[PDB]
RNA sequence: UUUUUUUUUUUUUUUUU
RNA sequence: AAAAAAAAAAAAAAAAA
């Protein structure tokens, strides 16, 4: 019920499931309640849905860490199990339908129906009988903060996200061990590095490498760790000395230019993926670049990544596991040395 | 419940109280149901009232037969007792605040509170318990199909509003014994006329008067009933030689001249009025007038108002008690013989 | 693209696949074409889909005799191939998902797909390939104008829809034969009764039982068909004595009613189903029904029904095949004769 | 007028009753002028009254200091006395009804009128002759800036609301004397205590122990003012070891958390009142609480209150009178010593 | 195409002329693209226009360094030649009409047509082919980034926007020579001064001056640059200790009060100006003035204009040269000092 | 195959510095 | 010597057709 699920919102905060009702009234794609006889906003629907719709959708939305709605979208995942993922990121529900939660986008009551065989269930293993509904499930990814019996697992990011926060849980677990089946059969995850989920204002380096970038020169950071014929300079640092911008691919690079000189980036694409493109405008030497693919690697991790490869190659493709999708790297080597490496995914 | 609404809606045609829910999608001031998997349109908002709102009150609207907005209106009625009047006329409530029917709309939940005190409350004789709360009521208007004890009655128009519909019922009683409270003073309702609601493509004689003047010329009419010096030729049957249209303030007349001719009326204040203004033009020989005022007067009542005049005064204001209001006829008469007689103000 | 829809619709009145374009600008949910300097209006959007993708749906709609929307419903077909099934009814298309016709709405781009292998797709067999699309479908609904090798057809009803017309084609054909596949089988399509899809106030008999019935008073009719003892006088011509209207469930006694005492049809929900469900108010009487389950079945047909049932049950429920779907009537008799025959559940 | 209001919109930046008009258009909810060819956004309508309703009362909102919202609230004001109250959390006219302001919601030209008798209105003694105004008046609540002669006055908080920012006035006055009528009798307004309307981001201690507070660690300041067994670890400084949130209900340690490490508010119900419910999480921890209930009490005013309470009762509810209101607060307490004290019911 | 132009913004940014297209939504005034089977909004309309129009105009914007609006439209630009130039500040396009850009909106397919003859079209001289249009063109404004053979220069600002960021190039050029034909005739554009196009939250002083501005007293400051009797407490640094406040007519003293208090900027007509207007309500002492004209001169440029006036007059209007536009300021002086100076009209 | 594309360098052209 | 506008080239791919 509308009323019942906007008495939910006022007085929990969320969808909780208790009885009663509030007034509401819907204008302008959004849900107004009446409190001492004036209308106080509740939603507004940023969404396709209908407002109404997408309002019950957002007070059932999962309040505990799920996972980052990239990871679930790379592994595959079109649907969830009694429970609606949220996309912060776009203000939306993270999958089109549900199973058993809004009965305007529910396909089925419990995932073991039929029509939710072809699709990749997602499977919450804190919830109680979710993992037996995975091990009898055609196709999901199930999560679970523990060890799963005859299940070899697969150890996940260490960050998750809470109420739209991609936090890395001390009070609460936000590892967790990841499961997929594909037409019945338990599918092993390959070995994967995983983006760290930071933003560009609130950056915080999770390494000491990344402390010594932060702090340290280009220079100095580059000899103290040997990095020196990678082409540092422009993949990390960015050249901000022509029209177009040269570089900064890695978010790290980007937080510590925008530490000196803030800058503006224009996501033309919001959502959450693995690797960002921004329209991207240097506001202190107006260096700009329409497509700049930035990714959120580990400063070890893309080090480890770009010091695995072959310089002796003119060009290549290179492709690498990361959050358990390949990305695909335009590696650019001339005279044996880098001279480009940069995401070219989405 | 909207989703409760929308089911007593689609099982029942209105709200019936029952229990039950529907899916229900709201866009674009709209409410849709699914049935069997497609979006079903339920009701398409046209009021200033928020849609969910709008809905249930056109849900719970009263679907037994009522006095016509107009009269309602006539008799300062503010709020109805526990049920909603549509006026149909404009596909909006008949009044702003309800009283125990939405919780959006409701100042109160009974009359009896001190909300409703100054208010002029429409108390339906024919509900349980609805004559004992007008009896309470300091102000209120009450209608009966029978007799009340100790108030003497006031017969109202013989014709009533059912579904939208405008008819003398035959298998309902659509004619009521009319109660008006004022400050707690049960007041006696003056002696009116009564406008017969008809429309002009559906329009039938309730009088033998009316159908000789459907069948009849105009001299034939005119000489049979004595009606010359009256102006017959042009308050009536209307004049249509000039450019600006002549008279034709009697909806009879404007059913004569359709029969011959259809002509457009457009209605600028698409409203229940006693005396409607319209925008005429004449099809057929270009004539119009941009305020034409109507008013669908028995043509024998009318034949007694403009025969109990007084025709030796050059310009006179003439107030007739119409659908207990009062309405202002100007009155233009030149050698004992009236030249113009229409509602004043137009 | 939408400028090229627009451009097809401006100049071939629909979709053709015609190369160009045409400057649209859309608001309120409508689509505007410049024509000579001015906005036209193309299409207003009564869907809940968005406006573009209604609009491309609504261009590619079918414009050939195409089964009626009702009979499609109760073959379970769930999507169509290659083309769009407009339901002029609801104004909206009549399937939610689409095969190769809009990539906003479509699941596949051809009916093969595994996403399709569950659904019922609808096939026409005047499109060629679609009947050996149809014998490759694990579950589909085949319509053909002559014959198929190896089928046992199912004739349908003589009448189809074309651009909303419901007709009984003499240029064209709209008698098809009908095949049903479910899991990959052939399934043998019952023997049916088929609704005529006439209107209210555009009723032409089709036999000569329904001459007699329009022309004839009750009683001549009654004794001419020996049609004594199965109250044909409540069950087809209808009751307007009591406030509350008795019978008038087949649409052969409304449009006889309306025929004498037009009265008002609300279709509180406006969508394509064997059995319609009306709020009935008698403008004449005043007698009104909120739910009156009416049929428009052949009168011969009605008969034929009525004359097989056993008449010497008090209650039973009858359930007659019409239009490939059981409906299921109430049966109420006494003394060896029947009381009223309705459409149960209303 | 609309175009006399964006007239003196466009020139003053709100109405101050001059002449002249302005191009104006009307679309999607908002307000646009027309300067120099381009159309100019004047107003966005966040309200569910009419865009140009709206946009009137915005414009005629009261620019000098007036009492905060929730204040008036508190005291049941229903409307204001020929001026609006403008809600800026909300960002919509704190009052439904307007008297002598805008004609589309006015219910009075003056407050002297019988409709405005039952109500409390708003009464500015700034504006000259609303004194005499208020001591006529049945139900009403009266500011002055001084003293009225033979009333008693109640001295309101320090802060007042000036265009949308909560300040205490150096070069204008913020602190008002108030009073109050019911039904024809001057009402004694309690003695009270009051909140700071403070904000997080922008916290700004108001005395020498939340100087201490802010700056001293939990230990140091428990002990400096003698605030051992009031739980203050928990109550004020809040717990972020489990994954339910603890504690928290005073700004100032919310915003003490905040200094150090930045976390997420979530205002479920965004409007003006005396106790504000959140849903807080915690970036750094994972702690989080669906509903967080915060007083913005002096932190002087809670040590007080705390240390007046009586710690022998195992469970107590405490009426404590805040803003003007009756704020209730669960006590718990074990073996003499506070174990919890939150607003009651949350 | 609305598809294509959508394919365009999610592969570059922009509308770069590439083939392809994506499945698009529009609803609510907005774009939304189907990413992975999840709509994700590329485009939310702001402008008067219809949001398919805005789209397509919003993507081929201009994404080189251009002149601020402000300055084309003192320049009297009507519209721009095969380009759009976007307006930030209004989050709309900066001209009405285009020519050759998007056909809802073109007047012309090319500069040389009829119709652009009497408006003054802006050319990009950076553009191949566009300095030739601009010496055929009767009416129109060139910029370059060099010498043009046989025509004066007129040096303009040294900053330019580039992606809606004002900014002084280093890796682009941002100062162009202004070129401008009345009626076939090029003019010499006067002498004039130019607003920095500052904001306030992030202030950069540009000279040493306003470094010592910035950092030095007002005593100090005032004795040193010698500016004693020109009213620099009030013109600049601003008066708070009134309820109404005095000067703050340069954006120097808002953003130095601002670094120590910061205030609200009510701005009410959001638009480029070279005078801006605004409401501003000052937190900490209260002082509040309804309209407030302030305008971003470099302060050596106000000082040496300040120091240019006549002071032996009572009331006088100066006519200044900013921004290619003569900005009317109002002068007030006693004794032969300046007593107040501001933009006139405000 | 075709066409277009890709946040690398490289030439060539061109203006303007 | 740049810079930028306009081409082409080296290379691995991505489509679609």
């Amino acid at each position: 019920s509308l009323e019942n699920v906007a008495f939910n919102v006022v007085n929990k905060g969320h969808f909780d499931g208790q009885q009663g009702e509030v007034p509401v009234s819907i204008i302008n794609n959004t849900v107004y309640t009446k409190v001492d006889g004036v209308d106080v906003e509740l939603f507004e629907n940023k969404t396709t849905l209908p407002v109404n719709v997408a309002f019950e959708l957002w007070a059932k939305r999962n309040i505990k860490p799920v996972p980052e709605v990239k990871i679930l979208n790379n592994l595959g995942v079109d649907i969830a199990a009694n429970t609606v993922i949220w996309d912060y990121k776009r203000d939306a529900p993270a999958h089109i339908s549900t199973i058993g939660v809004c009965s305007m986008t529910d396909i089925a009551k419990k995932p073991t129906e039929t029509i939710c065989a072809p699709l990749t269930v997602f499977f919450d293993g804190r919830v109680d009988g979710q993992v037996d509904l995975f091990r009898n499930a055609r196709n999901g990814v199930l999560i679970t903060e523990g060890s799963v019996k005859g299940l070899q697992p697969s150890v996940g990011p260490k960050q998750a996200s809470l109420n739209g926060v991609t936090l890395i849980g001390e009070a609460v677990k936000t590892q967790f061990n990841y499961y997929k089946k594909v037409d019945g059969v338990v599918q092993q995850l390959p070995e994967t590095y995983f983006t760290q989920s930071r933003n560009l204002q609130e950056f915080k380096p999770r390494s000491q490498m990344e402390i010594d970038f932060l702090e340290l020169a280009m220079d100095e950071f580059i000899e103290r760790y040997k990095l020196e014929g990678y082409a540092f300079e422009a993949i990390v640092y960015g050249d901000f000395s022509h029209s177009q911008l040269g570089g900064l691919h890695l978010l790290i690079g980007l937080a510590k230019r925008f530490k000196e000189s803030p800058f503006e980036l224009e996501d033309f694409i919001p959502m959450d993926s693995t690797v960002k493109n921004y329209f991207i405008t240097d506001a202190q030497t107006g260096s700009s670049k329409c497509v700049c693919s930035v990714i959120d690697l580990l400063l070890d991790d893309f080090v480890e990544i770009i010091k695995s490869q072959d310089l002796s190659v003119v060009s290549k493709v290179v492709k690498v596991t990361i959050d358990y999708t390949e990305i695909s790297f335009m590696l650019w080597c001339k005279d044996g040395h880098v001279e480009t490496f940069y995401p070219k995914l989405q």
